[PDB]
């Protein structure tokens, strides 16, 4: 059975949000995201890994990620795996701009093996992978202006569609006045929804398309 309530942020395993600015980075936020979650669980540390080292060195066709032009998670995890590793935000800091490559691997501060994919739209294969794995890279639909307007209740705006243009992280899930929602942290900063978190419709048929495109990585 799976808790009905799970929230990563309780068990230390999520990040500060972070500010993409104007570069077209959310894909990195999300995958490093997943990637911290992970680091986390097998070693006991949180560390906020770096987004930038994804943008400036994986902008090329072998990954298909175009920097601040935007990108896929999956193809950053498969970067690290490439790379051997990916340095900390800390070493390797954000500048919302693309730049000259400039990996270290004195600074490695984390690496990948693999990564796994979901089922297209099952939320219920989501659930379980949130439960029981850690936070969990998405792709939604966050093109209507009211996933902006959002400051609290759960977000099920009927504009939205399966159509996903966003990568973002989701942390948790559980219901909220009867109402069951995806915790998802975004890259938009605190001053985005409830500071720099949305809730997002769960069971309501695959809502933004958020169990479309569902991927983790491996340590
Ligand atoms: C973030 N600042 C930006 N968005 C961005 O980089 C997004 C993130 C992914 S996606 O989640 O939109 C996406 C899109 C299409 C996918 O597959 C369709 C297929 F292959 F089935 F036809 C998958 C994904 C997912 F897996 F979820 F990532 C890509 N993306 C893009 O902007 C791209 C590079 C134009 C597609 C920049 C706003």
């Amino acid at each position: 059975t799976l808790p009905d309530t799970v929230d990563w942020r309780e068990k230390g395993c999520v990040t500060e949000v972070k500010y993409q600015g104007s570069c077209g980075a959310c894909w990195a936020f999300s995958a490093v995201g997943a990637l911290e979650g992970q680091l986390k669980l097998k070693t006991g540390k949180l560390i906020s890994l770096s987004a930038q080292n994804l943008v400036d060195c994986s902008n090329e066709e072998k990954y298909g990620n175009k920097g601040c032009g935007g990108g896929y998670m999956t193809e950053a995890f498969q970067y690290i795996i490439d790379n051997g590793g990916i340095e900390a935000d800390a070493s390797y800091p954000y500048k919302a701009m693309d730049e000259k490559c400039h990996y270290n691997s004195k600074n490695r501060a984390a690496t990948c093996s693999r990564y796994i994919q979901l089922p297209f739209g099952d939320e219920d294969a989501l659930k379980e992978a949130v439960a029981t794995k850690g936070p969990v890279s998405v792709g939604i639909d966050a093109s209507h202006s009211s996933f902006f307007f959002y400051k609290s209740g759960v977000y099920d705006d009927p504009s939205c569609t399966g159509n996903v243009n966003h990568g973002v992280l989701v942390v948790g899930y559980g219901t909220l006045d009867g109402k069951d929602y995806w915790l998802v942290k975004n890259s938009w900063g605190l001053n985005f929804g409830d500071q720099g978190y949305i809730r997002m419709a769960r069971n309501n048929k695959n809502h933004c398309g958020i169990a479309s495109y569902c991927s983790y990585p491996e340590i």
